[PDB]
């Protein structure tokens, strides 16, 4: 996966932003953000989810269904921020926002 060559609407500095965001959670160190893990990011960011609310968040880019997110999904996210498909005040529409990344720049 290089995902430089795959979201090519940003640019290296953000996906490196996006990057040390994902590994800052990742507690685990394992590659991926659980569900735990993105429960704690929220309470972090200062906009705690619904157990649901953060479930529903993984599953919108969860593309190979095994419930946790990928670096890969986690720029997905910024995509589908960046394409105007996330809904107003969402949980995901919420982390983008929150994050250090404005994707609309
Ligand atoms: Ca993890
Ligand atoms: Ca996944």
């Amino acid at each position: 996966f290089n995902p430089y060559t795959e979201f090519k609407e940003f640019s290296r500095k953000q996906i490196k932003d996006m990057e040390k965001m994902f590994k800052q959670y990742d507690a685990g160190r394992d590659g991926f953000i659980d569900l735990m893990e993105l429960k704690l990011m929220m309470e972090k960011l200062g906009a705690p989810q619904t157990h649901l609310g953060l479930k529903n968040m993984i599953k919108e880019v969860d593309e190979d269904f095994d419930s946790k997110l990928s670096f890969r999904e986690f720029l997905l996210i910024f995509r589908k921020a960046a394409a105007g498909e996330l809904q107003e005040d969402s949980g995901l529409c919420v982390l983008a926002r929150l994050s250090e990344i404005d994707v609309s720049s």
